[PDB]
């Protein structure tokens, strides 16, 4: 039905933005931390 539908998706949404900030703060720290080797 619509209303799961909607929240399945919300549920998505939020997962991966919040795998997006996560994997963008491990990615920049790894890159500073390597380019100072």
């Amino acid at each position: 039905d619509t209303a799961s539908d909607a929240a399945a998706a919300a549920a998505l949404t939020a997962a991966n933005a919040k795998a997006a900030a996560e994997l963008t703060a491990a990615n920049a720290a790894a890159a500073a931390a390597a380019t100072a080797r």
